[PDB]
């Protein structure tokens, strides 16, 4: 879905996303509780 330095959709970052760091790409941390 995402890539540009960072964790898209990984293990730990599969949700809760403890920060937009965790998403490089399009994705980003959101309320939704992930990098969405």
């Amino acid at each position: 879905g995402c890539i540009l330095n960072g964790r898209t959709d990984l293990g730990t970052l599969l949700f809760r996303c403890r920060r937009d760091s965790d998403c490089p790409g399009a994705c980003i941390c959101r309320g939704n509780g992930y990098c969405g």
